[PDB]
């Protein structure tokens, strides 16, 4: 299993790590956090500009591409790392493809008006995560009679409306969205079921670093989770997931290598 | 459903315990750090004598032990597992309130299997002896074989625990595989202690020294609970306990309990 990408791949037979680098003088701390992400091991930043947190805010264009497009221009000139773009918006999705972004990683599965053609365009890879309602209305009251069946007929639904545009099925990445419109129970549901995920035949992305999955198990605080974090991504990985993105790069690297390890020993190299 | 009983009490195994390391004035510091280890959440202590360590008499290493298992079972209610092989300390150790018996050389020492017969507490078999044709067919022919010379010596199979020994003359592959595989052992329907913590198998993977394999013994730790494994012996109780809650909740979510 294989991504490619401005000109290079990105080899799946092995868990990768992704860094995140909010960008919510700026420019020059993002290329040092991403250059000590790196040196830890991270083999794709993910830079994100719009908050995508319950409630809220939207930014405009103008601002997303200003705090955007010069960090992954930057990186993309000074290091080798894959960039993912945490973007919803096609004119983002555009220029951030032209100065060397490798993934787009939308949080709307490029539900906004042009966003799916803007991402075909490009010919780059697309995550398609898993969100009930929006960032400002999500986590009031998520709902579901089936968890797993909802977000599964989601990614259904979803690869048929990317092949429909012209995105074949070998750029997708799958993300249940760990988070985005689920309680506690929800979470849990859907990371005890993530091996099931596998008959799309996709790459599968998690994110639960630092997230309220951990915080309201344990009841602390987002400085207090890191071992709770290293718990999901090794659980999440010894069931094949392919993409881990993470605050705490790392730590999580160093767990990765135990992962490996003990799925290369395995003969089938997965839990279930 | 799988329990334990000694001492009056019980250790409930439907879900994974922490057990916390201890190093054995020294009763005084001894009783502060099983505290400590108590408050982040270790239900099980272990107090213990590595390999490689000075041997030591009889006489001292009851000095060293009784006084300790003594003043934690006075003070908490926590179960307290022994490191010993032998038999003088076994049979002590009972009579001071220990729960558990951790035999590293699976009762071996002349007098040992006797003695920990008569405790009727539970016990601990671990796998010691790096060459292998399967290791875990090996390790899996070890536990037949000591399972069937405790039930030979009257203890009861509901008082057995079992251990692969992470560590214990095996090399990195050897490790890696018995992890890998650990779920198999589950076809004797016995409580699996593991201890995996700050080890060379971590060391020598991440190239690190002692002090910097906490993310690698946790993920160790995840790993063996995910698999169903009961007891986790660590150095790091606070950090293992938050791990294995994540593990509880994600294991209380799948209908099948276990990952294989
Ligand atoms: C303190 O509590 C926190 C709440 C949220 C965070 C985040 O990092 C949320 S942004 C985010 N998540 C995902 C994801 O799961 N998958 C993908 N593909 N993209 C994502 N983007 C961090 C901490
Ligand atoms: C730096 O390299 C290290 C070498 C060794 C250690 C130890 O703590 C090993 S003593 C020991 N292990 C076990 C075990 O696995 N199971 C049981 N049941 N009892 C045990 N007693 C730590 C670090």
């Amino acid at each position: 299993m294989k991504l490619f990408a401005q000109g290079t791949s990105l080899d799946l037979s092995h868990p990768h790590v992704m860094g995140i680098l909010n960008v919510t003088n700026s420019l020059i701390d993002a290329v040092k956090h991403a250059n000590l992400m790196i040196n830890a091991g991270a083999t794709i930043i993910d830079v994100g500009g719009e908050s995508t947190r319950p409630g809220a805010a939207e930014v405009s264009v103008e601002e997303e591409l200003q705090r955007v497009i010069p960090v992954v221009e930057a990186i993309a000139q000074r290091f080798e790392v894959w960039i993912s773009v945490d973007t919803s918006k096609p004119e983002v999705i555009r220029e951030s493809a032209k100065v060397g972004a490798h993934i787009i990683n939308d949080i709307r599965s490029l539900s906004e008006p042009g966003a799916l053609e803007a991402a075909a365009e490009t010919g780059l890879p697309v995550c398609l995560m898993h969100m009930q309602g929006n960032p400002k209305t999500m986590q009031e009251a998520p709902k579901y009679d089936d968890v797993f069946a909802e977000v599964n007929r989601y990614f259904i639904e979803q690869i048929a409306r990317c092949e429909q545009a012209g995105i074949a099925k070998e750029k997708l990445l799958l993300d249940p969205g760990f988070g985005f419109g689920k309680n506690l129970s929800h979470n849990y549901s859907l990371l005890a079921r993530l091996a099931e995920f596998h008959h799309f035949n996709l790459p599968l992305l998690v994110g639960m670093s630092r997230k309220s999955m951990i915080g309201q198990l344990l009841n602390v605080g987002p400085s207090e989770r890191l071992s709770g974090s290293l718990a999901c991504a090794v659980i999440a990985a010894m069931q094949g997931a392919h993409i881990i993105r993470v605050h705490d790069v790392k730590e999580t690297v160093e767990a990765m290598r135990v992962v490996e390890a003990t799925l290369s020993a395995k003969e089938n190299k997965r839990y279930e």
